[PDB]
């Protein structure tokens, strides 16, 4: 069987959530369901990146840091896929994954994830980045009620989870430790707690995995066949060698139309054999835009949705006239927040300049927008890491660095207004009393920021 159509090279792109999704043309659209999540990332790897941008890499440093993550991701997403989850984005080293199921599968279900998750620790054991500094992961797992939003225009089309539970993994997550699975409160709640053995997390409701001790005659082999019945795109019959059901799409035309709105035209490129294969692997200048929109406690998605809609019109908009491009859509703790990009495939030019005007105008659309409580934007410029991370059936453009995380921390550590880096502020045609320096905050996982400073604009008022 001929598997290589450009149908299925932008099938690796996408969950299954999207590519045998059937969804209306509205934008935006919102679809309510129930089940486990996965939130998972690597340890030692800022150290790497920091190794990789180094002169002992001899110009290759992209390249060598695109081969050994992706030697490492892949291994995690075949465990993934092979039991039936669906990875639903890539951010860097980490991935969210989904087992979508009906309510009363829940249980058991988590039952299979959590075996998932100590296969994915096992991979782990002894494994090291380098001599000297050890490879390990962290997982967090919630369970409950997902809603999913997909938001675009005619051209572009983005997607997000949302609710409880997708809050509730990226807490989970973030309390693990080297080694941790941490399961959200539901999610112990909802499991099967006859054959799962926890202990609690200081001062949290979550709790933490010690053991999957299955009664004497428990066989997980049966067991997960059995979970396969409630798994619609379980690879099976003559497909079960096969690690996805996408594989097997055939050419169709309306369905590439919609899946193509997801990817990057220059990813688009590739696909179609018009651009090199290694091309967008590379350390390269880039100016990071990172802009958050905060939603009120009681917001519920049926609100959300609109908004974010109406933010992006915008957004998209100012990129096109910017040359910037949207690089990644996140949103948890009501905070929906887009990683934008000038400078990468083919886009470069008074860059610095531009992405302040930008996020100025960004911000000034998006602070009227109904729902939207607070806009905050992160403007921080430097070498970042570019590159197709993930499995050969599953994988997704992303972007790694020092400056992604500052731009990140800026958004969430200055909240309500635009603030930027201190290569941003010398480096732009613009005068000094366009800005003011700001307090210098600690902030999680952050260097010395250097100065920063507020984008104040070009008047007192
Ligand atoms: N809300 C949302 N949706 C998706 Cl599809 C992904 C995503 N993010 C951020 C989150 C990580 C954990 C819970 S949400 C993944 C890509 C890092 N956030
Ligand atoms: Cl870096």
């Amino acid at each position: 069987e001929f598997q290589d159509w450009p149908i299925v090279r932008i099938a690796a792109h996408l969950p299954d959530l999207i590519v045998y999704g059937h969804f209306s043309p509205e934008r935006p659209f919102m679809d309510y369901f129930d089940g486990v999540l996965m939130f998972v990332d690597i340890s030692g790897f800022t150290a790497m990146t920091e190794k990789f941008s180094s002169a002992m890499y001899m110009d290759r440093g992209a390249e060598q840091l695109v081969e050994i993550l992706n030697y490492h991701i892949s291994a995690i997403v075949e465990k993934v896929l092979i039991f039936g989850g669906d990875i639903l984005k890539f951010a860097g080293d980490a991935l969210l994954a989904l087992w979508r199921v009906e309510r009363k599968q829940l249980k058991n279900i988590i039952t299979v994830v959590i075996k998932c998750s100590l296969e994915i620790h096992g991979l782990f054991e002894t494994q090291e980045w380098e001599e000297g500094l050890d490879i390990r992961v962290k997982i967090g797992l919630a369970a409950g009620h997902i809603s999913m939003l997909v938001f675009g225009d005619e051209t572009h089309s983005h997607f997000l989870v949302i609710g409880q539970a997708v809050d509730d993994v990226r807490l989970a997550q973030n309390m693990a430790q080297m080694n941790d699975v941490i399961l959200s409160p539901n999610c112990w709640q909802l499991c099967d707690r006859s054959m799962i053995e926890i202990e609690s997390v200081p001062d949290q409701r979550a709790v933490k995995v010690n053991f999957l001790k299955p009664p004497p005659n428990f066989n997980f082999d049966e067991f997960f066949t059995k979970c396969t019945t409630f798994m619609h795109y379980y690879p099976s019959g003559e497909h079960k060698n096969l690690l996805r059901l996408a594989c097997t799409l055939k050419p169709d035309p309306e369905l590439e139309m919609s899946l193509q709105k997801y990817v990057m035209e220059s990813i688009l490129k590739q696909i179609d054999n018009k651009q090199l294969q290694g091309y967008l692997s590379e350390l390269r200048p880039v100016t990071i835009v990172f802009v958050n929109l905060m939603f009120e406690d009681q917001d519920k998605a049926e609100e959300i949705g609109p908004a974010i809609q109406d933010a992006y019109m915008h957004i998209t908009s100012v990129l096109k006239i910017f040359q910037g491009q949207i690089n990644k859509v996140f949103m948890f703790d009501k905070g929906c927040s887009f990683l934008c990009v000038f400078g990468f495939p083919g886009e470069k030019v008074d860059e610095l300049t531009h992405a302040l005007e930008c996020a100025m105008d960004i911000f000034d659309f998006c602070s009227q927008v109904h729902k939207i409580q607070t806009v905050s934007i992160g403007v921080a410029s430097g070498i970042v890491f570019c590159g197709i991370v993930g499995h050969t059936v599953r994988h997704e453009y992303t972007v790694i660095g020092q400056k992604v995380n500052l731009a990140a921390r800026m958004m969430m550590y200055y909240p309500g207004i635009v603030t930027c880096d201190s290569v941003t502020y010398n480096g732009s045609n613009l005068p000094a009393y366009f800005f003011k320096e700001l307090p210098k905050k600690v902030m999680k996982g952050v260097a010395d920021s250097g100065p920063l400073y507020q984008y104040w604009g070009r008047t007192e008022k």
